[PDB]
């Protein structure tokens, strides 16, 4: 309505399968502006839905670093 949210999808560095990366994104599921977080280690990739009024890659990387991993942004 007012805001317009979006999905993003990108690769992570440091995952070790076995519900590890899930913790990374579950951390982001606690960021103010996220909607959902969905991990795809079948492609060493994760997707996360957020509102770019509060939230996106800017805040996300910051937290991801503290989760103890580095995320990439595929291009741009």
């Amino acid at each position: 309505m007012l805001s317009e949210q979006k999905e993003i999808a990108m690769q992570v560095s440091g995952m070790t399968c076995a519900a590890c990366a899930a913790r990374i994104e579950k951390g982001l599921k606690r960021m103010p502006g996220v909607t959902d977080a969905n991990v795809n280690l079948a492609t060493e990739t994760v997707n996360v839905i957020y509102d770019p009024a509060e939230t996106g890659t800017a805040a996300i990387q910051e937290k991801i670093e503290k989760l103890g991993y580095h995320v990439v942004i595929e291009g741009r």
